[PDB]
């Protein structure tokens, strides 16, 4: 067994991958749409889904904002440069909660923003 | 650059961390706890941290309920056996909200449950 990927309700699905793709550097995977039930879908990663877990975005008609609640909290993404993430997140005019630094008590450099939706983010900078 | 982990927060750390384990079949990776902050933690997953994406089981000392609300959508795993799965979650500190069956005009199998604190969670099933 694996796990897949981890869903999240956005406002704007564009706007959400524009975000994932060009300021966290993944890929949009695929796409879809379910008119039936009126709702879109992104998929989004750094990798294929058959090899690892991704990130699915959906996108109700006419939706614009949800109630984050208080029991989710975030995904952790691996970066390769934490400072200069939260440079571009920043000035693409998204929120740093935590500015980039080593975590207390360690020396791992970490730091946390805010997505679009204002969804957590919490980024680490780390057989072979 | 990789999905590192998805964070909940939990009501009761080892009654999510009996769930993931004994009912999902995950393993627990590793676990903290700190009194600054006052919380502990538990990572449960498939593999290793190093190899794939995990849960960060989250409980802050004294909180035993959170409001889920209505952004955070799921966490999908796969599965060999969904109407079996459905069963041990269901019998096991789980509900199950959506029977195991194909997706309408669809083959691949799928079902939809509830952890103990209401978290939803999507089974993907991998001539009888
Ligand atoms: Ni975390
Ligand atoms: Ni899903």
């Amino acid at each position: 067994m694996r796990l897949l990927h981890t869903m999240l309700r956005v406002g704007d699905l564009q706007r959400s991958i524009d975000f994932y793709t060009k300021v966290l550097g993944m890929k949009l995977l695929r796409t879809s749409e379910n008119p039936e039930y009126k709702y879109s879908l992104a998929f989004v990663g750094y990798g294929p889904e058959t090899e690892e877990a991704v990130i699915e975005l959906t996108y109700n008609w006419g939706v614009d904002k949800y109630e984050l609640g208080t029991a989710y909290g975030h995904i952790a993404l691996s970066v390769d440069n934490a400072a200069e993430a939260c440079e571009k997140i920043r000035q693409n005019g998204g929120n740093v909660t935590r500015e980039a630094g080593p975590v207390k008590g360690g020396t791992t450099v970490i730091a946390f923003v805010e997505d679009p939706d204002g969804y957590k983010i919490e980024l680490i900078e780390e057989g072979n």
